[PDB]
């Protein structure tokens, strides 16, 4: 049996049902969200994640493979450093933390054969390595005073089930495998430079990527998809979204009441 | 002929032809986008209408059901209620109202056999009992004065088509079935307690929930359609969404502006 | 054979083959982001294409079908005009303007048969007639002075690859043809008045419309696609999205801390 080995289950005259069996490589990378509050500049509203998208390219067995991975993270924490009212001191209203509770759920889509025309799947099974996350460092940049950095924080993500899923973007909506990711907390705990709480353990939202531009995961997986019979075909992958436009309404409504009140700002202090 | 049952109605070595007839509970929430204008504070933007999700689960004749409900609305009126030019006074822009020539939507979903791989269906239809929905209290809240609220109107939901749709969220994609609701207004009308628009129909934006947490049709479909010839078949229904990376980059680019404007004003008042 | 040809090139007992040929015209409209920075108002952030949508409809041979266009862009150039660092004179922080190395993508769908279950698509090829868009010219509203305008810019779409791709709107989520357009800048060149650079070419983002509805572009394509042999089938075209809700949540912060600022500023100057 290959590495990249392929069978034809069951075939008929317009359909057929193969079985890919491929040896992949999962490169993620974790989305942050962070918004800084208004007034001074010491108050920062929310350190949340995000769902990112990270599109690369590798080697398989002499082939190049354009892949596409999307990283998510689910039942994150709300964790919150707060040392007092006043504008004065550093403050973070919330932040999202990774921990034992939550999972990690990672999208992988490939160019291959086995993702062409990806609708219904057999028995969906593979196998993954764990890896490790540390988070870096990340300076709360205030105009004055110290500079508070968050650091440390470091996970395992242990392989957990797999199901399908999809992947939209602006650019592609592809039909993917999604790996979720159970978590265990690794030994350094994560604090904050000037900070009270200590001693605690997860990953912060800060930079939990860390200067990598991923985290490698080695696996492999063994579906069987209904795909009709010939192979000269287009799925629709390639997209177009024009979504949320009340959305987009509301926020161009905002905007110009801002343009407007910035600029009544400056015609009264000039 | 049973409740719930799961017929055949054409079979071959890949695909197969189910109906399938279900009793369901479509338990769905009305959803609202209230935005506050600038100003001194006494003026209203606009309060319109929202898809709004809502998932649960009931019980089938003895087993748990998951499901999935997305209520929108189509064909609003947008009214306007202006107080008086000054900015001293209430006042709201616009704000839409439920009437006869408008419709609502209600897009379903379950977990169970007859969604599993709903991708096509021919013969669709449905029976359900209409509902009413009586809109609750709402406080404008401003800076001085008596607090207006309004409150008032009823509009009865009748059924109408059923149709084929898809219910996208941030975390799922659903194919699910998309009930059409045409409107007659009730006895209570909607207006503005302390206010001088009065004795006008319909259901406003303010708080169409009116503290019910959902409103529930008992209901059932029925429907035929193409899915593999086993039921050991999965299309993906389980998402990740990272679309709109212009509003994304938009509302960022908003954010940081808005913060050197806001660190600029306390500079200078201190 | 007719202009609107309709075959079955292989029946089975459910599925079928249907090689559908017929001519469209492609009437699609582009997209803008206008936005404006802060400031005294005589900055511009940015002036880039959008995803935009048009749906209409057209009268065929006999018939009248209502048709969905979506026009994209991708690969566009940043062009940056500044007069001068200070902030009293004219400027705009960044234009996208589209030549000859870009390309224009338009997503195409109907109501008419060939789209009415279009998933799996052989041998898709068609024929598109070059068209000519010419730039508007938009007026730059300065708070005081000469008002800029930007004027000019002239590129012929010419005829690229078809695929297949997907529209996705707040509405519908339509299955649809790509019709991929290389582009030849034309003569007249874009340029804004009470300004020192001179003739270089592209489509500015400022107006590609030139106040016209819409750039037709007579067409016929051809292909062949599974569908279920029961033309009583139907695939879900209608949409229901709420995707991005981390979006309408720091939307609704920003602008309730930025009201909050707002009363600050209004109480102060009263």
């Amino acid at each position: 049996a290959q590495v990249d080995e392929d069978i034809i289950v069951s075939k008929t005259s317009l359909w057929k049902e193969m079985q890919y069996n491929r040896d992949i490589i999962i490169r993620f990378k974790f989305g942050n969200s962070i918004v800084k509050m208004g007034g001074l500049g010491y108050k920062w509203s929310e350190i949340s994640y995000k769902a990112a998208n990270y599109q690369y390219n590798y080697l398989r067995d002499g082939e190049q493979v354009t892949a596409h991975t999307t990283c998510s993270v689910n039942g994150v924490n709300n964790f919150s450093y707060n040392g007092g009212f006043l504008p004065t001191d550093f403050g973070i209203s919330r932040y999202e933390v990774i921990k034992e509770n939550s999972y990690v759920y990672v999208d992988y889509w490939d160019d291959s054969k086995a993702f062409r025309n990806i609708v219904y799947v057999r028995s969906l099974a593979a196998n993954l390595n764990s890896v490790r996350c540390t988070g870096g460092s990340y300076h709360f940049s205030l105009p004055v005073g110290a500079w508070p950095v968050i650091n440390g924080g470091a996970v395992s993500l242990h392989f957990a089930g797999v199901t399908l899923s999809t992947q939209f973007t602006d650019f592609v909506s592809l039909n993917s495998l999604r790996f979720r990711f159970s978590l265990t907390v690794d030994e350094p705990p994560f604090s904050i430079l000037r900070t009270r709480t200590v001693n605690l353990y997860g990953l912060p939202a800060a930079n939990p990527n860390n200067g990598n531009e991923y985290y490698e995961i080695s696996g492999r997986f063994s579906l069987i998809s209904l795909v009709p019979t010939n192979d000269d075909y287009q799925t629709p992958i390639m997209n177009s979204v024009t979504v949320r436009q009340d959305l987009e309404r509301q926020l161009t409504n905002l905007r110009e009441e801002f343009n407007s009140l910035s600029q009544e700002i400056a015609m009264a202090q000039l």
